[PDB]
């Protein structure tokens, strides 16, 4: 179990509104990387997840033998520990358990998250380029695994209702779930099949943050029409690209009661990979930018519950204009107006204030993660500290031109020295050993 | 437990002498490396030590914050864990627990060993530079930890008899050290005190390897004078810098039944870092080539016990001309010449073939291992199996100019598929974390 | 252990009613304090709980390092001793162990209780405001450490029946706990949940002091009226504040064998901090005047035993009109009428003279203590002796204006000289080093 | 014992000579003070000694009921432990033992130190005014009492040779004494009588720093017969005040074993109070300047053994006009002329360098403690850092006017986070409990 240093400074807002005006990032600091190196120059590590909870943390990524694309062969690494006080003062995440899924199944896109005694994970086989799959009408296989600390492990091949004939694909958002209330929450994504159901009720809903009308030039009737042909892709298979969670109750006979949960497409943007996260007893999302607006998405989760089951989910934006993602075309760091888009990368944030705490809900938020600081290209990533309108802490890592892709973000406080830390997980793109090298940088957000 | 894939297969010659003749090295096999890397520039990590046994493996090595210089602080991270088989065949190593010795005490130069249930781990305690703890007659305090699988924690300071006013300073080879007969051995070096018995036993003894005499230019006299010379270091306090082994019985309240046994200096070159290695039921040492002999030292060390206890031991060095290291000055790889040297660096070296299964020992022996590349300079690593007088496999890592430093090669067979493979832990410099980055390069050894 | 001079002198009733009449307090007498002081100007040392037994002390306090508010960090100080006589005649309170939780976790309102062998103390982990915890439904973690002179430190986690979902919050009365008859016994208070047992059977209970009707000029219904209103707070969170005895049986492994045992509110009133005593074989509780009634409660607590367990408590109050404490608004020392109140001070007194021995329990009884003399600011702490209607011994401590807070008596005889020592540990506001400065006052009190 | 994060962090020379020129100090940490505080506005604690050891550390003080005048009564605190870190980093000193000497006998001015497994001290029985002390023959009682961890207590009155009819009085310097080469040596101070060997030997001789010439006024000639005048007291019995050691064999029946070394007046000033120290294998001499010269006075001490046992003690001075202390007079901080003065308070100070580190000894070094920043009061206590020239860091405590006395200060690192601490006791003037309030005021010394 996490040393008493930090079972009671996980998942909760650290700072109030007052002292996020205050903040700064601290120099990285040096601990044994708890993610494993490739071995050869080839070797593709990518696609992190991590969670981290009051008892433990679970990590994971996949493991690709010969450069970073196949859609056969893979492993998918897995690791767990927990966190324990350095003489220097700083975390030190120990392993207690490593896990290597190689066999064969083809597990991708996968989203860790804790559970009481170990760590469920959420993956979806590829037998196909991506594209493929939105073509196809049948959905990939989805499988949750569930590994106990004491080294049980269960994986189920599931089939939640409303999946079949009517996503055309089913993918975790990578990012980690969430334990809530004795379900394991996920983020999901895919392409949903014209004239479903979930089709039909996303009919003509959009939606468009609202800091977009002061930065866009079109007027409101042009951005309108055009957010509404946002969540439609005829790249992929003419599917709706629709963002969601997977609510799966802790079990170890899963087949059908996990449920399928999309978003309002009138509350998020199209779908993308994404992240849960838990403060206090809320929920909240993170959603890619893989559309057309390029800043950072967080949305409060409140979640309905019908007979003791999830039965809805509704989400509230956390209005910012800051910390955009590099895109390609007139989808790059520097696009504001509605459109179609399909580019972007993966770069959560972490709330650092309740977006709750201010009369009007997100009026002053403070976040941290990291972002690749370019309007096009994968490059120079940096670490920041930011509110809805300016960054105000920032460092980039590396050189100019130095490459980089998705970055996770997680912050957590010892309540000994009273220090908040994080540590964000970045993939790297590496010269010596490997294709990239995902390093968990981690240092303190300082109160002054 | 390691699988049963391999349970069969460690630390064994695995080659006939006929076999040895055609074996080749295999291209690099891309595993999740199980060595921890640092997440800052500046951080370092270095010195390690890694033991494998038929049940599981050790490793640790030394984790500096700023730089690689300290005599006040630094940590010591152990991991240990179990080997497995991939999908594709080849090994993972499974960490199955993991530890960060970090409480202000500087433990340095560990060597660490396997034991039934867990590790062994042997260090001294650093307080000044190296070259002062030769000046003074008082040694640094010594230490062996034992760490069990179980997660008990049991750290001694050890006072084996002979080692207070007989050697000005004492230190672990950083090689592996072995379990035998009951017993934990590791290899150990230092500096003894003029008058002292040991120091008047060892008095115009001296030891030429072999294949020297063919390749000196000098006559018998003059070779045999400076050789005698070879052990006494004026610039570290004018001591005996002498090799040897300390033998610890499997206890949890050592205290001064530790025994400190030195080599006889007819039999060993100058002291340095070194290993040992079991291979069936004979112990071997690795001698670093710290003096003016810069070729791989082998010997196989014949122990006698005396009421239970070793009593005293004996080295065979296995001739060879072959595996030079990088040395300073006249003591550079191309050196051939007796002389006091005190330059050099840790290369061990794995064989592949019995050296007693021919007539005359060692007279046809194979062997692999890493080693840089170059006169005087920690460059061009790179991977070999060779014989006696020549390389006949291998294979640079990287471009020219590359730095590295120390090189542990171990390796053990896949009774299964049948296949041998090695695993070369080599500190490479890095640009990007760290000062260096210890990867365990892993690929086969193909007879063919 | 303590003394042959006062292993006989503890936890008893010192005088008759006879000689209580002739009490009067000496000079105060000068001791090495063993309470420790704070080393800053901001430093906050608060919340003492000391216990004394035969055998030996038990202290403890907690303290913030930067002002007297936190919800996040704070250590607690703990320390152990015995007492002996010094050449003066006067008692030594020799320290003989000191500890220092320092850990992260957030203990707060710790009492303690001396046990066979060691120390026993009772803490809740704070992690929010105080009113926060009367709001959420869920009650703060509860802990028991029991410390032994060996130094062997088992801390638990404790889940007393009958907690969950019946308080939204717990809190140990920070005063003194009792080891009796092998049961560590706490006083404790919180807030219970509207529409619980517990509430539905404390419904309609109320309790009004002897002698408030002669000082109170409101009428018997209307009093009865307000009373019964007066153990229900809305500011924090609608609970019903509740006093009551936790009872822990004396075990390394407690889990969930500790029992909470409220009081009748037909007995005593709105729940507050509290302290539990032992004179002879009955258990005496004092309880914070928090509510309306502003004048020192003190009651007689017969326990119930069935098969082997704590069952039911009952309360038998020592009626006075001595003793006032500050307080708010219309509950300043001057109210005598029912009604919601929610101010005071914690300022326990030890009975120097048995309420048994008159034919009316309690028609003449003594007491000694301190109290803040001021109608509502926590100004002149005054240490006295007083009986049910009048002070008749006091010397106020520092002048007027001094601030100071909480204050715990206790009172044991040196049987060789014959003399009765009380002392009296006062949290007095310093200007020098610390918020305030804990300080164990000592003096005798002298018949005639 | 002390844990791991400082044992090898004590009594040693902590910064190089360039790290020296950029320390500051930090702020005041607060931890729970490890010194007992009196508990009247009377009482009065004074005269602490302090003794820090790899193992532990050793704490006492002199305690007087009424005022701060007694050569009758009074009792002497003794205390014991160890250092342990918090979960702030900072130390915490442990008290694990705690004596209180009342008996009757009037032990006074006590110097304590480390020994193995407990604490050696020496104090003398005072039965009269200090001056009737110098006036009569006699010198007073000496005593060394240990005091071992496990609560065995031996006092011996001891009678070393070369006192009786040599020194008129004898007192240990108060300041720490030290445990060197199975030999507890203490500061001493005191009379000799006109006639003596002692006196006749140290005829003529005088002691002028090094830094004097450029500041006084006085030719060279005038310095030298002011500066041999120094040494005689007319208004201490015309005895000449003499500086030293005492060497006492750690041995549990000491009679006359314990043997008085006299400093040399050719190498420094008049007696005075004193303390000892280690840094290293070295030995130190802080002598308090009660004579003409005001500034802080260290001295290296080279001890000579004849036959195992110290036979001689040699001075060399760190030439420094830094750090002045109140004094009365012409005698005041002020001053920088010879003549006899016979006044000054208390102020050791720590080096933080190696005075030996520079080709001239003590040319640039570094120290570290607390100094009354006045001409003649005692008043304005203020911790500071300083070279031989200047005071490079300092903050005043509390506001001016503020009044205080001796001033104890050591040093000591956190191997582990790597920082310096120093400990400042400071004897500060309250004005609620007690004549004096002795603080052990801690903080870190700052590299930058
Ligand atoms: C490891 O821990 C899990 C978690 O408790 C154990 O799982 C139980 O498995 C049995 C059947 O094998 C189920 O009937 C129980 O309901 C499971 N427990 C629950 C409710 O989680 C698992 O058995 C443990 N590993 C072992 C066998 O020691
Ligand atoms: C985000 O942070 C920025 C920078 O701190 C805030 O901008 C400052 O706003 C204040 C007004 O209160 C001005 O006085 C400063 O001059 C601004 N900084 C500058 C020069 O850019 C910004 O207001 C914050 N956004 C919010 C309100 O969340
Ligand atoms: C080490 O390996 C080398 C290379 O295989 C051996 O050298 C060969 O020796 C044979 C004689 O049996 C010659 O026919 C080859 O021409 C040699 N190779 C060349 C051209 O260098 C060498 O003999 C081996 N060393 C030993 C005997 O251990
Ligand atoms: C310190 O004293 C306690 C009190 O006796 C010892 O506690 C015992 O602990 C063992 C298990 O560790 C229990 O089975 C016993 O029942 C305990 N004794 C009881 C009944 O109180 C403790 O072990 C002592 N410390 C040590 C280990 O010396
Ligand atoms: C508490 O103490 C007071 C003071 O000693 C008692 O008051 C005295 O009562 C007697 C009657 O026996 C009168 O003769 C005195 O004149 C009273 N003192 C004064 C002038 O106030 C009081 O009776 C005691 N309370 C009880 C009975 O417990
Ligand atoms: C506490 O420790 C001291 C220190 O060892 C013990 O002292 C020994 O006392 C005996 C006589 O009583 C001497 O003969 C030994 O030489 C002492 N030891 C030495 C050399 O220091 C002391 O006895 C211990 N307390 C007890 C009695 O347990
Ligand atoms: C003691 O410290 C002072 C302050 O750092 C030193 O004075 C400085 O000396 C340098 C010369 O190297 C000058 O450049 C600075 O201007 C001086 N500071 C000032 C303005 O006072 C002093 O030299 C040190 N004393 C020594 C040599 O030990
Ligand atoms: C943060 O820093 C500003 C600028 O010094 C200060 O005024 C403010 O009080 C700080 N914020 C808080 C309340 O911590
Ligand atoms: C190795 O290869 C040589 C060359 O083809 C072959 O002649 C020899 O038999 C092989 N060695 C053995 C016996 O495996
Ligand atoms: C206390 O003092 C009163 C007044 O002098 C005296 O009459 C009485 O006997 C004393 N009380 C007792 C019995 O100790
Ligand atoms: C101390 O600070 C000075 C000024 O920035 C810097 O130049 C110097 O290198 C530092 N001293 C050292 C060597 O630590
Ligand atoms: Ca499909
Ligand atoms: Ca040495
Ligand atoms: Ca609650
Ligand atoms: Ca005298």
């Amino acid at each position: 179990i996490n040393d008493n240093r930090y079972i009671n400074g996980i998942n909760q807002f650290y700072f109030s509104i007052a002292e996020g005006r205050n903040l700064t990032l601290g120099p990285l600091l040096n601990m044994p990387s708890f993610i494993p190196t490739a071995t050869t120059p080839e070797g593709c590590t990518r696609i992190p997840s991590f969670s981290l909870t009051k008892t433990h943390w679970c990590y994971t990524h996949n493991v690709i033998l010969n450069g970073c694309q196949d859609h056969v062969s893979s492993n998918q690494f897995v690791s767990m520990g927990i966190i324990e006080p350095t003489s220097a003062g700083f975390p030190f995440f120990r392993t207690l358990k490593t896990l290597y899924l190689s066999d064969g199944v083809n597990r991708k896109s996968c989203s860790i998250s804790t559970v009481p005694g170990g760590c469920m994970m959420y993956c979806f086989v590829s037998t196909q380029p991506e594209r493929d799959d939105y073509f196809s009408a049948a959905p990939p296989e989805q499988r949750i695994i569930i590994m106990y600390y004491n080294d049980t492990i269960v994986e189920r091949i599931i089939n939640p209702p409303g999946v079949l004939d009517v996503w055309a694909t089913l993918n975790p958002g990578t990012g980690s779930g969430v334990y809530y209330l004795g379900w394991v929450l996920f983020p999901i994504y895919g392409g949903v099949i014209k004239g479903t159901s979930l089709w039909n009720n996303q009919a003509n809903k959009y939606f468009i943050p609202q800091m977009v009308a002061a930065l866009c030039s079109q007027n409101q009737a042009t951005q309108v029409q055009n957010a509404k042909s946002s969540y439609y892709s005829s790249w992929f298979g003419n599917r709706m690209i629709q963002s969601g969670i997977l609510a799966c109750p802790l079990r170890q006979d899963l087949t059908n009661e996990c449920l399928v949960l999309p978003f309002s497409n009138d509350q998020v943007l199209m779908g993308a990979e994404g992240r849960l996260y838990m403060y206090g007893d809320s929920v909240y999302y993170y959603q890619r930018s893989n559309s057309w607006w390029p800043m950072t998405m967080l949305y409060k989760v409140t979640i309905t519950f019908t007979n003791g089951q999830p039965s809805a989910i509704s989400a509230q934006n956390v209005p910012t204009q800051q910390v955009p993602r590099p895109g390609t075309g007139d989808c790059s760091a520097t696009n504001r107006c509605p459109g179609f888009c399909l580019t972007g990368v993966y770069a959560d944030a972490w709330l650092l204030t309740n977006p709750s705490s201010t009369s009007t809900f997100g009026s002053e938020a403070t976040f941290t993660g990291s972002y690749l600081n370019t309007a096009t290209q994968r490059i120079n990533p940096t670490m920041y500290i930011a509110n809805n309108t300016q960054i105000i802490s920032s460092q980039q890592f590396g050189s100019s031109g130095q490459e980089a892709a998705y970055g996770h973000t997680t912050c957590f406080r010892d309540t000994g020295s009273v220090m908040v830390y994080c540590i964000y997980i970045i993939e790297l793109s590496s010269s010596l050993l490997g294709q990239f090298q995902i390093v968990p940088f981690i240092r303190q957000v300082t109160l002054s």
